[PDB]
């Protein structure tokens, strides 16, 4: 249909020149072989030249070597073309898709993306040049043939291809005609069949009414009118191969005829007869499979046209301006209105939340929905539907992206750890900046450079999966150590529960209290020590905050506290 | 493999000598077909003009028809053998699958009783006769093929079969070769997309730590390699076919070689070299298709082992010599427990009746575990296991078969209806003995003339299936007139359904009354119609007959009985 990819690939046609240059010579090297059975038959056996028996298999070894070479030349420089517009055209949707907003990415799409830079991503140019291999070899295969075939013998080429379609056409309907019949008399043996598959349900009463005598003659009269009708198939079938074959050998009767009484004809001598009888066996090759061309260029380019959905679509939205550098201050809630893309309910309901300067707040409970979420409004991981999060007096969508993320941290157990050294996976995106002095001395500051010890080199050994496979422990310490050598002002503590062996939550818990020590913290929790010891407590159930005070007031009135604190103890 | 087929073939092997002399005749008929490729090339255009190409075109249509007209001969008499081995051996499985117990019907096999001998029974003749029209046809053809090679110039026959196995061998360790890289590089394929799909897991960690150009500069080293392994793939598997044709052609030109040497090139003249090339081609497929003559043969023989074991597997037991030709007397139970084959948690507990001379006993409850089983083991349907079963003061198992099974009558909703006229549907099995006027007497005495008198005929129309499609309502007073016209002393009613219509119900009951003025009926029944005019009632208890007592002994005492009629009402 359209061609938008003609533009990646014009860069590189020097290939694809050469593969239709050394592609040509491998169907001028058939044609030309074909030939060679017009002297074989004619200067050599039937005579006395012995010499032309001599150099007829120097130009057959010959003409294998040209058509051996000529079929590696032409692979390899279109693979070297359709090697270059799936390699460039696969690293253009990953600068786009690291770019498209995580929603694309939530449920959208979960393991089909691979399907898009692997599979979807070939066939758009190995579908695609098999639509130059078949018309460039099978498309100058049948012009030598053609001229081969007129060069030696004008008058019965004329001949021979008028005779071409009368014959198909009476095989067709001969076909036809016989199919028909067929049909018919298959639906008579089904609406015969029926009887014998009756006769079997009337086993309950055959045997109570003392007659099986009737039963088994009148079967014998069921099955007679299934062999009677059961061999006129056969009959009506196996009719129809000697009328197709006489058809078709009624037609050679007439070659030979028309090649016998004329003396306009018997211009041939015995080799322009078989060097035109046998090249067309081998046009009717070069026939079926150019026909086949528009059935490989419309899968080719129907998997172009689902990968030009992926590209150009909705990147992230940057519509700001505002510049911050380090976020000191009070980050706070303001009519939010927010629910999740693709679902009814909402999750965020007009909240209205304070986080002062330094103090850590918590927002705990059991509810599943309500804590996760509001780290992605924090993050502007998803758009806030109505609102406004003022973020040190300005709000977020006034703020550019790179400047907010910069001021956040993730500490989790989930993290995803990249196949680098540790002076890369600590020290993410800032390696140019971050000498290797301070990344080791927070390494220790994140009470984990124990585990760095007990390594193949230590500070610049692999970690990533393919590698060493860590442990859940070892990968919170890291993003400890990561959000501690950032020094990121705001901090997401999600504070995940799992195994908490003896001195391991006891390293965790140093780390975790080292690192929210000091500066602004959102907690979300699990935890007892952390939320008696939190300034501020702050209870969301179902999208509803029930309570906004210290936890000994929330000690006072029961409401949810309490009862959570019942499976907290 | 063990061929008893045979005693069913042998008096139709007439069939099968007519199909070997002209289905041979088909195949002497393709070898002097080519045969004419000498005296054409030879004779023809290379003599003179018109010697031998006026006298051939009558040969090429004359060939065609004596292969036309043993195509038919070949394909008419093989199939009227495989058309009488099928049925003959059809209708011998249905003599013995009528006379074959119930333990087969229920759900052992229901839907495929039809497909062995419908379908099943066609594998035995149309895959075992397609192992002798290969073997014959396609095994004089070669052998045919094989005089044409050595009447003409049998030097070269011989050095041209000697080479071919060189050539098989080599084009088969070659391609072995091959697909050993092919493999190997596809796994060193496998690893690079691997390490390629570990790289879009970290989105959420890509976009908060600032770092996007990191991983547009680190896919673009793992792109690079892989496409420099994606180039080699292409490399590497396209060196296989220049090889392949190289080595095939190195034999050609040996033959060319060797047809220069004085000794060869004697007998070589403008002809015998295409007869003796060009009937190889048509020897390859004859040879190919002749591999597989016992991939069939044991296909259509395996089948004649599947419905095989329908042919011996047992039938009734007859051990019994007992008659009685009118049961004038009483039926009683011997504390008979029985469970059906197939299962393990009894389905009739041990039950103990007395059926008096001209009296109703009723099998009333809603259990529907017990009431039908005793029907079955009465009418001997099932063989009973704990104990003997007094029927006239002699045992079931004493009695033969046919003088049990002649005193009782089924009546039920369910009767099946053949599809032969109701003349013979009224005195099924029994139609000679009886004469028209009484089968139009128990019409009348069953109430159901008036809608025999609404119908095209009357006497002599067509009632069963296909036809005029009758109601149950006709179905019921059809087996009414039946069990009345053959008189049996013991009527097991089983009420059907309670489904009353107005003068619908009035004829139904006032049949199944007039049924059963005189003699012995034991009835199974839903339906308060006959329970209160019963002379005795039992009640069964889920599986256990344990109140044997009159009508206003079982209003006395509550039971079960009792509460039946609470939620029956």
């Amino acid at each position: 249909t359209f061609r938008r990819l003609w533009p990646t690939i014009a860069p590189f046609k020097a290939g694809l020149i050469v593969a239709g240059v050394a592609l040509i010579l491998n169907a001028a090297s058939d044609t030309f072989m074909l030939s060679l059975l017009k002297p074989l038959l004619d200067d050599g056996f039937g005579k006395t030249d012995r010499s032309v028996l001599v150099w007829m298999p120097l130009v057959v070894i010959g003409l294998m070597i040209l058509r051996g070479i000529t079929s590696y030349v032409s692979s390899y420089c279109i693979s070297w073309v359709s090697g270059k517009v799936v390699m460039t055209m696969r690293r253009r949707l990953f600068g786009h898709m690291m770019g498209m907003p995580v929603s694309f990415f939530d449920k959208q799409s979960t393991g089909t993306l691979l399907s898009r830079i692997t599979y979807d991503s070939e066939q758009v140019a190995s579908s695609s040049s098999g639509a130059l291999i078949t018309v460039v070899r099978e498309g100058a295969s049948i012009i030598g043939l053609f001229i081969m075939m007129f060069y030696y013998s004008w008058q019965l080429s004329i001949i021979l291809i008028v005779l071409a379609p009368i014959v198909s056409i009476a095989i067709r309907v001969v076909s036809k005609r016989f199919r028909n019949i067929s049909k018919n008399m298959q639906n008579t043996m089904g609406q015969v069949t029926t009887s014998a598959e009756q006769m079997l349900k009337g086993h309950k009463e055959v045997l109570i009414f003392g007659g099986q005598e009737v039963e088994t003659k009148r079967f014998d009269k069921v099955s007679n009118r299934m062999r009677l009708q059961g061999m006129k198939m056969v009959s009506a079938s196996s009719i129809s191969d000697p009328i197709i074959q006489l058809i078709a050998s009624l037609a050679l009767a007439f070659v030979l005829y028309a090649a016998s009484f004329p003396s306009v004809m018997d211009s041939l001598t015995a080799g322009t007869i078989t060097v035109v009888f046998s090249s067309m066996i081998a046009l009717m090759r070069p026939l079926k499979s150019l026909t086949n061309v528009n059935a490989q260029f419309q899968r080719g380019m129907a998997a172009c046209q689902t990968l030009f959905t992926i590209l150009d679509s909705e990147q992230e939205k940057d519509e700001g301006k505002r510049v911050i550098e380090r976020a000191t201050g009070d980050v706070e809630f303001r009519n939010v209105t927010f629910t999740y893309p693709g679902r009814d309910v909402p999750a965020l309901r007009n909240i209205n939340l304070k986080i002062p300067a330094g103090k850590t707040v918590a927002l705990v409970g059991r509810s599943g929905s309500g804590k996760s979420t509001i780290a992605s409004l924090i993050t502007r991981f998803y758009d806030i539907d109505e609102g406004e999060i003022l973020m040190d007096g300005h709000d977020l969508r006034e703020y550019t992206l790179a400047s907010l993320r910069n001021q956040v941290a993730l500490v989790s157990q989930n993290v995803h750890l990249f196949n680098d050294t540790v002076a890369n996976n600590i020290a993410y995106a800032r390696t140019e900046q971050y000498s290797r002095e301070q990344i080791e001395e927070a390494a220790r500051m994140a009470y984990a450079m124990d585990f760095i010890n007990k390594m193949d080199n230590g500070l610049d050994t692999v970690i990533g999966e393919n590698g060493v496979l860590l442990s859940g422990g070892q990968r919170q310490r890291i993003a400890i150590a990561r959000a501690l050598l950032r020094d990121s002002p705001i901090l997401i503590l999600d504070e995940a529960t799992s195994a908490l062996d003896t001195e391991s939550e006891r390293a965790i818990q140093a780390a975790l209290d080292e690192l929210q020590k000091n500066r602004t913290s959102l907690v979300i929790a699990h935890r007892l020590s952390t939320i008696e010891k939190a300034d501020e407590i702050v209870v969301v159930e179902d999208g509803v905050i029930v309570e906004r005070g210290t936890h000994n007031d929330l000690l006072e009135h029961r409401g949810v506290y309490a009862q959570l604190h019942k499976m907290q103890f």
